[PDB]
């Protein structure tokens, strides 16, 4: 079944592009997924327990920029399209794939509980 170590949450430092600010550019922001509301929360630093904002992945679509060669991606949501980039090209791949697991799963999850479980 399972072994090794527990607590393999999904977290990591990403760079947010110009958005909701006076100027444009990338900024080192701390991003971390939440297993409570199934949303992606991010703050200034890992010490800032208080998440600056959150993005519902349930209805979010991750995409790769034209210059992905460096490792850039974008999360398109029905609320606000965010633009985050990873360390390298192989970095984002991990986020895009993982991020999905959370969402994709919810979709796979079975219907209302208390099923028949007969036979």
């Amino acid at each position: 079944g399972s072994s090794g170590s527990s607590g393999k949450k999904l977290c990591g430092y990403l760079s947010k592009f110009g958005g909701k600010g006076p100027i444009r550019g990338w900024k080192s922001r701390w991003f971390f997924y939440d297993e409570r509301k199934c949303q992606l929360y991010y703050s200034r630093t890992a010490q800032d327990a208080n998440p600056l904002d959150s993005i519902d992945l349930s209805s979010a679509v991750f995409d790769c920029k034209a210059d992905a060669e460096e490792g850039i991606f974008e999360i398109k949501t029905p609320s606000r399209v965010i633009t985050l980039k990873a360390a390298t090209k192989q970095a984002m791949l991990y986020w895009l794939q993982q991020l999905q697991m959370k969402r994709w799963e919810f979709h796979n999850s079975p219907p209302a509980p208390s099923g028949p479980s007969s036979g």
